[PDB]
């Protein structure tokens, strides 16, 4: 039986209302007429139509190929009548499946000398980071490169200890756009913000595991549960549901004891066996297994692997070091296996040259403010100074930009305590050089600035959506903090005073002759 | 009401579950009862919450997966599958452009919202006999109702089904090529099917569509909008279901409201029209509202920088394309330009400032070719030529990068490339003369661009690449010289030429 909507449409006075017709398999264009002539009482002497809503008649030829299920149907007294009262033609209009197959395929643009690829990674650490944020100990986070092929195929794999999902969190997971407004307990405040509630769009990890590969498989299990959920969303799934007529975005979780493989046949997927064996000690994780991983992302992986560990520590610097930096807890753990060569591991916390650490070593002393913006946001900065010792300047070196700073960007933007990448601001008013304090010291300042979701980011978390406009805006009032107590200021004497101090104090013009 | 039933008291148990009807009238002991027979312990949710006649309601819902066990607690010995529908959330529409139009480089984006909705007119007027009319009109005089924004072309409009597949986040030209022309002039822009949804849900909340082929006697019209999809939820409706509404040319009958009143205006133009697609955008933020009344020469002047290669053709503005934007507003006289008109966008600067050019293309492994244009600007007696950019407010250029680009004809705003080796100071010529050339590239498909078409994926690490060929073209032929050097003859030439002392 397929439904058809027909439109009595032959006299203006006709019915308004559509009239729904049930069709059955194999019956033909004079079963439909015969029918219609009796329930609306018309002489077989009538020479009506009937057409689609485009005005193709129906005929006895294309009746099969023209009367789908869904479609709705016109009675005229002619092919062109005009259309004296107006139809309302059912539609269904359910979001194409590449919704989520292709969400990351064109989200992760290169910009300033970066490869985005970790950006994907960050956003299933953004998860975990979520997932563990009231973790009683150890907060552990790994990424797992399984591309030793005497273990299977390619996988990418991020494992957590955090709360878990259940079979309904499992499902909300996979509603592309479900956030937590949609499906919440906002964090209070805390310093620069890292409260690890990173998530807003509900799309994040979707884009990452698609960017990354073509199939992700969730393993999921919470403290409560005595049961293991486990879900795949995949490109391969949705193309034999397509080819198959069946419904695009129904499916199953499968839910298991801790342990048991058994439904892993795939010999490609051999490494699922052991990861899968890990379960045992967890009373609570998330792992999320990327497979049918790019050809170009394994090369990127392989080929700069102390590259993109150290992107991964530049954004999630203060999460690892707390807010005050890595003046030289979360457990970020990258491991990666490839056929014939020792496992190669890393602790984020082990990386000493990533931007932030060399910013925070080299600095001899900071110039800290916030910033308040019409709406109530509120922008934490901090500027740091890097004097000039005998014979060199300190400032560190930026691998991105090849006397001190140059014409690089003094701040660095973190939303909810993360590095958003591709967002600097060059500098503000009161921070360059117009004087009271010598023109090479405006050169040698840093900065970072930290907000809350009061400011927005674009849904890949790449760049704020207007930070820097808000900053500058003319009602901005900007304060000094100093000792734990917030004041007004008149910010370029005070910020030109502290850097005149800063020269006097710290920079050394001492140097044998060459 | 179907539940699904896993038997999991023994490892030996039926590996199958058996759907239950559960009729709408039934309690816990009936359903019990259902159980026992049906099959010869606890009956728990996915979740080990135990089936009781105080929960019964609240728990045994259509369609969830039940298991039978010894005790709540019991391992699962048998791996059971759990049904599961997760439909993309209406936000997937709704919200598709509340966070994709950033800020960059001092420009305001909503323009790029509206070019969008432009794009998606040029593809439609692609193959118009005459005139391609592509109408902004901003219908903001409240005294004919709420604040609007309206897309009108004459193109060649939407059946039933093709406006049907708009409505489709994603359905794209792929789902559902061109032959090459200079500088991909081809107004085949669309790629990823999402991009008019995204403009109208950033610059509004409700996108009325109305649209008729040429073949078609009625006319089409489909409503997207937030509060539709939240009327749908709040009922428990399908979320991807309406209707299109199928009428003759000119009827307004069913706009009821004092607030849309513009509608009969726009409707009873139907009239003269054989095919058209209008694109109505109510629930206008009224920021959006603000910034396009108070910056109307500015966020203009931004549409014909985007679309200066399609006004004024290959060559520049040293054609049947008429973009007009109109904008109304209550007890003053209508504002009005054509795009063509403007003359103090960034490319008609360029090019009329211009002496002269240099020509190339630009061979990527993968069968990509950019093309490449460099003009001079000179130094006249006391002062430089190289036009002044807002946006950036060395005595020429000046910091600035060299190259705008573009994709398949129009701008993408946020990619720049500051220079290449060959084009970048070493002295065969005045070092100064670096700093007077700008220069625009061009891409068809063949490079990517993102999503919200505001950046190129990877043009300039393809272009440096050191597997990337340059080549200059000089009249109409490749000339296979070695382009740094045949670049810095160019640029001595320009200078011994084109700048003046006196
Ligand atoms: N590792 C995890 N542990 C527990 N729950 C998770 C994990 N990863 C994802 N989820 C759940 O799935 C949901 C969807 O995640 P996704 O990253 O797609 O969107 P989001 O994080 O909510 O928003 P955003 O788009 O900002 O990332 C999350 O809100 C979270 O509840
Ligand atoms: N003004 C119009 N006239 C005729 N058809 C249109 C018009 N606007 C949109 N369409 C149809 O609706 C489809 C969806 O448009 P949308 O902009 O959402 O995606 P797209 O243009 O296909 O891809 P992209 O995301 O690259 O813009 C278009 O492909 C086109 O077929
Ligand atoms: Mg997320
Ligand atoms: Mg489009």
């Amino acid at each position: 039986h397929r439904t058809v909507y027909l439109f009595d449409r032959r006299e203006k006075e006709s019915e308004l209302g559509d009239r729904p017709l049930q069709v059955g398999e194999r019956s033909d264009y004079a079963g439909f007429r015969a029918c219609v002539c009796q329930t609306l009482g018309i002489s077989p002497e009538e020479k009506f139509v009937i057409t689609t809503t485009s005005r193709k008649e129906i005929t006895c030829d294309n009746f099969d190929e023209t009367v789908k299920d869904g479609v709705t149907l016109y009675l005229l007294q002619s092919v062109n009548q005009l259309l004296l009262t107006a139809t309302k033609e059912r539609i269904d209009f359910l979001p194409h499946y590449d919704t989520l197959v292709k969400s990351g395929m064109y989200e992760y643009y290169a910009s300033e000398g970066q490869n985005p690829l970790p950006f994907a990674l960050a956003a299933l650490i953004d998860n975990s980071l979520s997932a563990t944020s009231r973790n009683i100990g150890v907060r552990r986070i790994q990424i797992k490169l399984l591309f030793d092929e005497t273990q299977g195929k390619p996988a990418v794999a991020v494992i957590d200890n955090g709360r878990g999902m259940t079979s309904k969190q499992l499902n909300n997971w996979a509603v592309y756009r479900l956030s937590k407004f949609t499906r919440y307990v906002r964090p209070v405040p805390v310093p620069r913000s890292l409260n690890s509630d990173i998530s807003y769009f509900g799309v994040g990890g979707k884009q990452a595991v698609f960017f990354v590969g073509q199939s992700a498989r969730m393993i999921s299990k919470p403290a409560d549960s005595q049961d293991v959920h486990e879900l795949v969303l995949s490109k391969e799934d949705f193309e034999k549901k397509e080819k198959n007529k069946e419904a695009i975005y129904s499916g199953y979780i499968r839910n298991r004891k801790p342990s048991d493989s058994v439904h892993i046949t795939n010999d490609d997927e051999r490494f699922l066996h052991h990861l899968i064996i890990e379960e045992k000690e967890k009373d609570s994780f998330t792992a999320v297994v990327i497979t049918g991983v790019q050809p170009e992302h394994i090369q990127y992986l392989k080929n700069y692997f102390h590259l993109w560990t150290r992107q991964l520590a530049h954004i999630y610097h203060y999460y690892i070091h707390g807010p005050k930096g890595n003046e030289i807890n979360i457990d970020i753990e990258i491991s990666m296996f490839e056929k014939g060569k020792v496992p190669k591991i890393v602790n984020l916390r082990e990386i000493q040259d990533d931007m932030q650490t060399l910013y925070v070593n080299t600095a001899a002393d900071s110039f800290e403010f916030k910033a308040h913006v019409e709406g109530d946001g509120v922008v934490e900065g901090i500027i740091r100074y890097h004097p000039f010792l005998y014979d060199r300047e300190t400032y560190p070196d930026d691998p991105c930009f090849p006397a001190a700073r140059g014409k690089r960007p003094i701040f660095e933007c973190f939303w909810n305590g993360r590095l958003i990448p591709y967002t600097s601001v060059e500098d503000f008013d009161w921070c360059t050089p117009p004087g009271l304090a010598p023109i090479e010291c405006y050169n040698r300042i840093s900065g970072a600035l930290f907000t809350n979701d009061k400011f927005q980011v674009s849904t890949n978390k790449l760049t704020f959506m207007d930070l820097e406009l808000k900053l500058k805006d003319k009602n901005t009032l900007f304060t000094r903090i100093l000792n734990g107590q917030e004041q007004r200021m008149k910010i370029d004497r005070e910020f030109a005073l502290w850097l005149k101090d800063c020269h006097e104090k710290y920079d050394k013009q001492i140097k044998f002759t060459l």
